């Protein structure tokens, strides 16, 4: 056949795939037992992917932290992203919404592979950009990517805060000149998020969700690792990300979203679940008689990963990491 988009007469109807926040080359748990992630993290990305086709989906969203290493990510990394971006794109247009990115190669690269292809679109800044779907369907994108000097730029709160406002009324005005669609995308923390938020070693973002345009059909985040329906109006989301990456993703949904837009109606969506290996914390006062009892058992048949968590050393701890392969953590 061909295999270019469509073209529909009046059709009014808008299918997307989000995902977001891969993480893809991260080893976890180093300082206690090194676990290189990307096997368990490419069955999710494939589990996504098999999605989207079988779904036929017009648009496909990238937002989030797609690379684990912020400014040295390795060769290995690099091509598994590289890898996956050319699946999505033989799949629907993808727009990519980069996350706090340190190398200055990604701009470059983003815009030169932009400029020579109709089926990846980087938002490197706060400009709209118009793409077009799988089906000929007109989307206009908002992007909201996290600010360059100004995160740097020291200038107070107040001015930081209206500097960020003024963004978002733009994008909202922009909105307004939609043709068919329009998807906000960002990449920041929404205003008083329990508990993904308070995260440390890293400059925060905050953005009241109440000032997120309106009047667009989605709006599509990342950043945060778990997943969340942020509001109804405009339909907001963080999918989440594939992995557990720590144990405090122990009780989160991992997956990615669909989303179906249809002009007359209210957004639908269906989570995508990756099914991601479990995570599992145990607790204990001292690792006595009992406790490695019920340490040992538990491991035996658990699929996924178990930290211990203790108070007080009482004598010389067994090899433990030894007899439990499966142990990756006891502080
Ligand atoms: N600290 C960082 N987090 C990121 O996601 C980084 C880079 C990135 C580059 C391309 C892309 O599509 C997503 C993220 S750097
Ligand atoms: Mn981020
Ligand atoms: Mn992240």
């Amino acid at each position: 056949i061909h295999h270019h988009h469509h073209h529909v007469i009046n059709l009014k109807e808008l299918k997307i795939l989000h995902t977001s926040d891969w993480h893809l080359g991260v080893t976890s748990w180093t300082s206690s037992r090194p676990v290189d992630r990307r096997e368990e993290l490419k069955k999710a990305l494939d589990k996504v992917v098999e999605e989207a086709e079988k779904r036929e989906v017009d648009l496909i969203l990238l937002t989030g932290d797609l690379l684990h290493s912020r400014n040295n990510p390795s060769v290995v990394a690099l091509h598994d992203l590289l890898d996956y971006l050319k699946r999505m794109m033989r799949t629907a247009p993808v727009v990519v919404l980069p996350g706090n990115h340190d190398w200055k190669g990604l701009k470059l690269f983003g815009n030169f592979v932009t400029s020579i292809s109709s089926d990846i679109t980087f938002v490197m800044s706060f400009e709209p950009v118009d793409v077009e779907a799988k089906r000929g369907q007109k989307v206009r994108i908002l992007p909201f990517p996290y600010p360059d000097e100004s995160e740097a730029l020291r200038k107070n709160e107040g001015d930081f805060r209206f500097f960020l406002e003024s963004r978002l009324n733009k994008l909202y005005e922009e909105a307004l000149k939609k043709e068919d669609f329009a998807i906000f995308m960002g990449h920041f923390t929404v205003e008083g998020l329990a508990g993904y938020a308070g995260i440390e070693q890293g400059r925060e973002i905050i953005i009241n969700r109440a000032l997120i345009p309106s009047v667009v059909d989605y709006a599509a985040l990342g950043h945060i690792h778990s997943f969340r329906e942020i509001q109804k109006q405009p339909l907001t989301i963080y999918p989440g990300s594939l992995i557990r990456i720590d144990f405090g993703e122990e009780a989160d949904e991992k997956g990615a979203v669909f989303v179906e837009l249809k002009r007359g109606e209210p957004p639908r969506y269906e989570r995508i679940d990756a099914s991601p290996l479990p995570l599992k914390t145990l607790y204990y006062k001292k690792i006595d008689t009992s406790a490695l009892k019920s340490i040992r058992d538990f491991c035996r048949n658990f699929p996924g990963y178990v930290r211990v968590v203790y108070e007080e050393d009482s004598g010389i701890l067994p090899d433990l990491m030894g007899e439990i392969d499966n142990l990756v953590k006891i502080e």
